[PDB]
């Protein structure tokens, strides 16, 4: 595979036409007011969730990323192809790596790696996986996980749906009681499919809702130099052995396989990969 | 039925030194720190609900029952009991009137009357009824009905069982956000169940959980002379009529009803069964 730098830097140039990516990557505490209803995404327009004080002390006084470059970065996937992929070693030799929905990394080194320097958040973790920090002990094993997290970013789209309503007052009040012991730089995108939509609806891709790896993707373009692709497989199977795969790296091995439309996202990137825009890795590293 | 304010006024001596009802009432300002981890009463102790400077802002500064004295208090249940009671006009004629869990009045005044002077807010009441605000127009509804409350008391147990954390962090932005536009003097008990089943102990009386009706009794006791109770009867059929009966007016508590009746007898308070008119 050949990285083909004039096409990449193509894209991002037609990305960046529309998506101000610096700035769509997070809310600010300058762009929002207190008390501001917001409305999401993915949801009829009657649904609105109102930013606190405490929500906008939350914000970054400037967008996390701006003035930032990195040259080779991962974007990693959460595809059961990362399994015996030994893949660790590459992702952690890039200059950033962005992960997906706060994915587990330790216990899984050797193939996904252990550097993180962006893992998203869909709001649903919080219920699926720390009980909406309802006890002690939950939300201790929550402060754990974000305090392994060192000074990476902690990117949450908490206004894509009205489901996520609850657990954002949650979090909000989690963060705000912890100010100060964490490093954690929490991010907080608006309303922006509207416009990542745009980009992808040109190249004939445009199902109810573009994926986390994809929207990570997308942002990437603007700071990355060169993007290599890993855990990008919406497949049960394993393309070389066809062996069964799970749907994620980190489920139980066993694990059999709505809104996405993962494979034609999936067909779009390989192609792109074909053309030398990015590097989607499907295989052992080693 | 003849009143005994003389067994009353010691039952209200016995219920204080069990409960102080004034303090227990409500948690105020200073009562708890930010960052507090409270504990539920009839939940495991690993539940937590840790004190936001938001929630703290909303609770009073003194308990908003303080030196209030009433002579006549309507405590008013949910029985479908009151539907063709007529018991509006007596039930308005009370000096005070205590409701439960928000229940309606507007369509309902003929039957339950119009005066409210507190209402108590079970946490689940926002999911049930309110889609915990997450509409605009549940918002305007939860707004509308606030505002018809003026300046009564709306008494939220937050602290009693888990399931309440997260439409706490909802009323809780609801309220800072709506701060100023609302006269509604709100109230939030701690953990006072311990001390409440203290005195229903001796009374024979102990469930899993009082009744938030019992609990109405309990404090109107330190606040008003003489109780009269209206809406209590957890049986589905009409004592008159014998008509099947809805469970709500607007649609162990046998044990708490056949000790109210009791109550009744030894004219502690009036029991309405009937219609008024
Ligand atoms: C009772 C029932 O089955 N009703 C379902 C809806 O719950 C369901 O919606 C999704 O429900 C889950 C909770 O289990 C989440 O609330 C989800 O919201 C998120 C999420 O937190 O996971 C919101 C995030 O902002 C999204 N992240 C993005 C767009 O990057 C995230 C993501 O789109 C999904 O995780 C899908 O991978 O969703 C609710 O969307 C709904 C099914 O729709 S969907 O497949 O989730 O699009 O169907 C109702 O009947
Ligand atoms: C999964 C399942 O079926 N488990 C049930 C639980 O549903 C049940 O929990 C009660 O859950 C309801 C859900 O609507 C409420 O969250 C309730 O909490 C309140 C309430 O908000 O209504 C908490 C209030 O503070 C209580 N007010 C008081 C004590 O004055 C109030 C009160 O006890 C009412 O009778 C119930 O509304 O409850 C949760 O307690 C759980 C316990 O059942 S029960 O409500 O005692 O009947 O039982 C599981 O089986
Ligand atoms: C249970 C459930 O519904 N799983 C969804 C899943 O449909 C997926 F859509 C997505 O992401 P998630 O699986 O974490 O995976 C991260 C990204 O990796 C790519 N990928 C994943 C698996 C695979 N085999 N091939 C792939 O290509 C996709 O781009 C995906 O967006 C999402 O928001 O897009 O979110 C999860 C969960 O909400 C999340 O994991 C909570 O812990
Ligand atoms: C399903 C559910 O969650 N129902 C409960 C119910 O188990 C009951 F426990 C109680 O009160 P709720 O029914 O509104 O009624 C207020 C009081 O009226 C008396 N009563 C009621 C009906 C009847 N036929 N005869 C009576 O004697 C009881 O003293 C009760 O305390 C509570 O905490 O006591 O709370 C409600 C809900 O939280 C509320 O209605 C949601 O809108
Ligand atoms: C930015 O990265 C490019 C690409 O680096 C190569 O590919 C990466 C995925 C990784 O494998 C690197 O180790 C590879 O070197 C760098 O461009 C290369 O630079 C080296 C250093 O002089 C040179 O030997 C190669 O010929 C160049 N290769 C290509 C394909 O352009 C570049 O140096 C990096 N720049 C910075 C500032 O980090
Ligand atoms: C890099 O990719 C681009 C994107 O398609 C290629 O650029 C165009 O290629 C076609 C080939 O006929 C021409 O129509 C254009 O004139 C090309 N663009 C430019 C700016 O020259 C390019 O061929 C690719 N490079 C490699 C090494 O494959
Ligand atoms: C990307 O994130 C990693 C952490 O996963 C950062 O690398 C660590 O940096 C600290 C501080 O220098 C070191 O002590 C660790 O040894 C590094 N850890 C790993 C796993 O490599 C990295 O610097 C971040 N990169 C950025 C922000 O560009
Ligand atoms: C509810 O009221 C009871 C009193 O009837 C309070 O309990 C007393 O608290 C003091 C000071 O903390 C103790 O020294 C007493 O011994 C307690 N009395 C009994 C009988 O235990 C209780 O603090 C009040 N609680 C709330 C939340 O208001
Ligand atoms: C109890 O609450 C009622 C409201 O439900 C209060 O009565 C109202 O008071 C205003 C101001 O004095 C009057 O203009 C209204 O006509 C009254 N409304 C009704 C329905 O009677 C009443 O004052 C409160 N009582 C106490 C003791 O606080
Ligand atoms: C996202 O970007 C567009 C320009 O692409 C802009 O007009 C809009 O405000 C942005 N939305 C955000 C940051 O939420
Ligand atoms: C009223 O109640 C008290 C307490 O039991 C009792 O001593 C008194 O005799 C009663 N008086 C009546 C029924 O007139
Ligand atoms: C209490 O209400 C009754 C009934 O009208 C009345 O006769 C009695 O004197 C009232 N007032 C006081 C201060 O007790």
């Amino acid at each position: 595979w050949k990285f083909n730098r004039t096409a990449f830097l193509h894209q991002r140039q037609e990305i960046l036409q529309h998506v101000d990516v610096i700035k769509n990557f997070s809310l600010t505490k300058n762009s929002v007011r207190i008390g501001q209803l917001m409305h999401y995404d993915y949801s009829s327009h009657k649904y609105v969730f109102s930013i606190s004080n405490n929500f906008r002390s939350l914000l970054p006084d400037v967008s996390p990323i701006m003035n930032k470059h990195y040259n080779i970065c991962a974007v990693v996937g959460n595809s059961g192809i990362l399994t015996g992929s030994q893949c660790g070693q590459e992702i952690d030799k890039s200059d950033f790596v962005f992960r997906c929905n706060f994915a587990p990394t330790e216990a899984f080194q050797r193939d996904v790696g252990r550097k993180t320097n962006l893992t998203t958040f869909n709001p649903s973790i919080l219920e699926k996986y720390y009980n909406n920090l309802l006890t002690i002990q939950d939300r201790n094993n929550f402060f754990l996980s974000l305090k392994k997290l060192d000074g990476a970013i902690l990117w949450i789209p908490a206004f894509f749906f009205h489901t996520s309503a609850t657990v954002t007052r949650t979090l909000v009040d989690f963060f705000v009681e912890h100010r100060g012991q964490l490093k954690v730089q929490l991010a907080w995108p608006g309303n922006i499919m509207q416009h990542v939509n745009r980009y992808w609806k040109n190249k004939h891709l445009s199902p109810k809702r573009l994926s986390t790896g994809i929207l990570m993707y997308t942002l990437a373009s603007a700071i990355c130099e060169e993007i290599h692709l890993y855990g990008f497989w919406p497949f049960g199977f394993d393309p070389n052995t066809r062996e069964d795969l799970p749907y994620h790296y980190y489920d139980k091995k066993g694990t059999k396989f709505e809104s996405h439309q993962l494979p034609a996202e999936f067909q779009l990137l390989y192609r792109m990969h074909g053309e030398g825009l990015t590097k989607l890795t499907l295989s052992h590293c080693a």
